[PDB]
């Protein structure tokens, strides 16, 4: 199996033997790619039988022969770390003889992935053991601390050791980047612990891993910590899946949304550029680190190709208002929170936001080519108004002058939310269910989807129930979860990456919303749905996605660890709970919930949360 | 890693793909190998992504391409099963040809192992499906249903599978035995629940893990439920493993020793025989049910190798009638208690109890040929008196007398056993500590060991704090345990077998004695020992035994589920506490200690014990 070590930025991917075959396998760090295939070689060549992981540490042990035993053992703090230990076992002395192969392409990460079709980077090869690839962000630097006899890229040793004695042999990576990409990072680096505790040991095991998965994925920012999305392909930050798991994170991790907030605050777009899908005021949709993003070879630092993140960044901020009570944050931003609203309003000028297809096929969360569909499966006729970013504007619009989170016109800015909440209904609603999408010329996709899910939490439905009960219909409903489209429809496969396959953030979303509206029950079935299938995945980690069959069946394209999904445990449970901030905090409980909650943070304050057949909140 | 499903005294052991190469790879059932190397074969031959496991099924998944998709489910209850679940992920037709391979040696487990340097059974093709060997004990056969179109011991298949479709294709190897050995089995099947909650997630996991250790080791007899020994070579019930570990699970799951004490109560020896090492009232070491046991061909059927048993059956009596009340039981074995209470006192006709070098090195619980040593590592003249057989033995007789478990004279039974308390101390004390062994002409064998410290429990120790801290000198606590021997002796090695290898239930027993003698911080400090231990292992399973240095590193002939040592995890924890049964179920814990148990069995109704600062005991 994949094994994967990770933290502040930097993962490793591995077989278990710590080695770096297959394709995706390496050490990276800020979207650079560092080294890979690294291959160990010693003779009498090792026979493997067991292995233990964490995140920052894994050992696998290894027999060697009847007298022999290894012990691997591979660590990651922004240093990558290789130890060997050998072990004689018997009372003859041991010989052992090792050399190790690496190869260090400090290539960028689309490099990796055939992304433009873009070359593999060449091994280096070093110069006094330390490697350097320029760039005009600056110098790329790979340095090698070794007790090997090196060899140009291949390290080498022997030695004997006394009977019941041992050998140890180091190597270390040591990754150092410099130009216009430390003005980012913070020296802060603490690592949250859990709070869900439900006494049910296939369950808690679920929220511990949760937080591991969050701690593997934070970089520690100049701004705060802010979440990185997914560890295969996407391990920079990206605006929603920042913010939208920030959400999920708000009541009881608030400092990982006032991170997202604060960096995003000065990314935001302060012109207009087609290279990049610029605007004044949006909000991008990734930001890479690597030299390719930072000196424009490529657009993505920030690429703005999502045009849900710019609506989303202001709901998220009046939520976390509503949570912490830090009112200083969001006068810090008041300025980046005007020109987010005026992106808005004046694209709002159109009718809907919307989007044309540019690098990516679509600017939602369904962001492949052919994720948004019509009702027999073609593409359609752009530009496209997703339902789902109509919601998060009304949604965005209410709150920033339900809480006077902009300069502009208060009440003006309800006007035009009630406009738009009336525009939308009436625009979007096929008396069964509300469309995926207009196209360019006006006319709704009829195709269901779990797009419409997100409105429940936004209030611009006003047919909020029956939205609902379609959503929970079998062709809808997969045993582990909302399927992303529906079965019925022509363009439905289970395995497709926006196209009926289940999403745990997707369904938390709509669980979140569930609770705006009072069906704690239905939000119940959808935690306990996506649980059942935490409950059968390895170490019971969400991954991005996995099919929407019947039966478990994972996606091989899904990504693991990836942070919105391991964040909507927690938002699982706001919604479980129908947890609301307000003026205090309530808790109204779905039926038959049990947990505990050691540090839910409300206005500055934390309290004791416990549903245990009746519901109590004391501070801590 | 292995991978093993296990239930009921059968079980698999495999790759993670559910195969069987390695040479202790396959499917087992009471003590007779029934299949191994079993081999998957189908092309688009499929490439691994990710697996999950329990103890009664297991699922890998395969990439195929990327139009495909495999999962692979094998299960096992009584039958073994593996289902291969083919997806078509594309819209194209997808075409698979399966072809398994499996060998059928109904051999027995001995012949497994080289033991005696048995043969490997030969392959035995089946006839109609199924395969028949015969022996005097009885009709071995192995039947396989199956949906491949079979070819001798080769199963075929091939079909196309329509776009976004899926197919399945079973095999079932069906094991079935008759003759002497189900005059044992109980149709009762059902599975323990963990009771030890302490509210960390690491530590947690420990005793969850125990839990499910258990209940893949255990076997359900007329008699009632028994534990299994180990899962790589010893599957099958030992008299020592079978009763330390109910004595263990005493306090918690007193059923275990309930049908450990009516199973060897109808095994015990009935005459003087010196195949099978039989003596009248003896107790045996060993009981495969396999071909070979059961029709003479080697005396394990029961073996009586070993001489600890027997004052351990007793012990355990009178401490299973502490904990129960359960009165019925003990004068149904009452016979059984005399007999065994006139073999220890005859065999006390020549002063120790002793045993001599036979099919096994020794018969304590050190059985390895050189586990038993002298000051310079030779093997000791024979008989040898063991220093903690000495100890089960006036444990043994002071509570047969103190609770009139036999017909034969009371205090007549404490003389004889203050008799031997006072020619113990006398004789085995060296001023420093305890010895580990008088040879057949009397002399000590001056080596430090962790055999003294199993004497603290029986109080025939009369110098027991000293016992005490020298047992916790830096020669005998490694950072995981006390070592079997000490690192100062000459014949001292980390990673042998019993000479300086940390074994869980070693340590618990230790544990357990350091409860009598009210140290409740020493006995601490050996659970926090083994679980900083377990916390570092595979599973956090508590293996056999591992290494002695003071880094983790495991033995490879240490086998894993084993019974005595994942049940210390709660001898481990009735010592934490200092948990005695009297009159009442009083609890004095040891500083800093913090646990809820959720169904203490004492007297036939159950208690919630609690330490938080303070200590409760309430029914449940």
């Amino acid at each position: 199996m994949r094994t994967i070590l990770a933290g502040n930025g930097a993962f490793v991917l591995s077989d278990e033997r710590g080695d770096m075959p297959s394709h995706y396998d390496g050490f990276y760090f800020l979207d650079t790619r560092f080294v890979r295939k690294a291959r160990l070689e010693v003779s009498p060549e090792p026979d493997f039988i067991g292995a233990s992981s964490t995140f920052t540490r894994a050992v696998s042990h290894f027999s060697l022969g009847e007298r022999g035993i290894l012990v691997r053992l591979r660590t990651l703090d922004g240093v990558y770390e290789e130890k060997l230990s050998f072990y004689n076992t018997s009372e003859e002395s041991l010989g052992v003889k090792v050399r190790y192969s690496y190869e260090a392409p400090i290539e960028d990460i689309f490099q990796v992935r055939g992304f433009m079709g873009l070359k593999s980077g060449k091994a280096i090869a070093p110069a006094g053991g330390t490697h350097v690839k320029e760039s005009p962000s600056g110098r790329r630097s790979l340095s090698i601390e070794t007790n090997m006899e090196r060899e140009g890229s291949l390290l080498r040793a022997e030695l004997e050791i006394p009977p019941l004695g041992k050998a140890v042999l180091y190597v270390r990576f040591i990754p150092k980047i410099e130009g216009s990409i430390s003005e980012i990072l913070g020296e802060k680096r603490k690592t949250i612990k859990n709070v869900a505790f439900t006494g049910s040991p296939a369950i808690d095991g679920i929220f511990e891993r949760a937080v591991e998965n969050i701690n593997a994925l934070t970089l520690f920012t100049r701004f705060g910590p802010v979440p990185l999305a997914g560890i295969p392909y996407f391990a920079c930050p990206f605006g929603r899946d920042a913010i939208i798991a920030s959400l999920f994170l708000l009541p009881y991790y608030p400092e990982y949304a006032a991170g997202t907030l604060r960096l995003f605050g000065r990314l935001q777009g302060k012109r207009t550029n087609p290279k990049n899908e610029e605007e004044p005021g949006k909000i991008p949709h990734e930001f890479r680190l690597g030299e390719l993003a930072q000196s424009g070879k490529v657009p993505f630092a920030p690429y703005y190709g999502t045009v849900d993140a710019t609506p989303l960044y202001v709901a998220l901020a009046g939520e976390y208002l509503r949570w912490t009570g830090d009112r200083k944050l969001i006068e810090e931003l008041r300025p980046n929170l005007t020109a987010a609203v005026e992106w808005i309003l004046k694209k709002l000028d159109d009718g809907y936001i919307t989007y044309v297809p540019g690098i990516l096929g679509n600017k939602g969360w369904k962001d492949s080519r052919d994720g948004i569909i019509d009702e027999e499966g073609k593409i359609p006729k752009p530009p496209i108004a997703l339902v789902e970013v109509q919601g998060y504007t009304y949604w965005a619009l209410k709150l920033a002058g339900e809480l006077s989170l902009t300069d502009l016109d208060e009440k003006t800015l309800l006007a035009e939310a009630e406009k738009l909440k009336k525009r939308f209904n009436r625009d979007f609603w096929l008396g069964s269910y509300y469309a995926l999408a207009l196209d360019g010329e006006g006319r709704p996709l009829r195709v269901v989807s779990s797009n419409m899910g997100h409105l429940l939490l936004t209030g611009i439905a006003e047919h909020e129930e029956e939205l609902a009960e379609r959503l929970f219909r079998p062709d809808m409903f997969s045993r582990y979860g909302i399927r992303t489209l529906s079965a019925k429809e022509k363009a439905y496969n289970p395995f497709s990456y926006h196209r009926g396959s289940v999403w745990p953030h997707d369904n938390a979303l709509i669980a979140l919303g569930l609770a705006r509206i009072g069906r704690t029950d239905m939000a119940k079935a959808l935690m306990d749905a996506v649980f059942d299938a935490a409950k059968l995945l390895p170490e019971r980690e969400l991954p991005e996605l996995y099919s929407g069959l019947n039966e478990l069946v994972p996606v091989p394209r899904a990504n693991s660890p990836q942070a919105w999904s391991s964040a909507s445990v927690f938002a699982f449970v706001t919604a479980s709970l129908g947890m609301e901030a307000g003026d205090e905090l309530t808790v109204r409980p779905a039926e038959g919930t049990s947990i505990v909650l050691r540090g839910v943070s409300f206005g500055g304050r934390r309290y004791v949360v416990v549903v245990n057949g009746g519901v109590s909140v004391e501070p801590l």
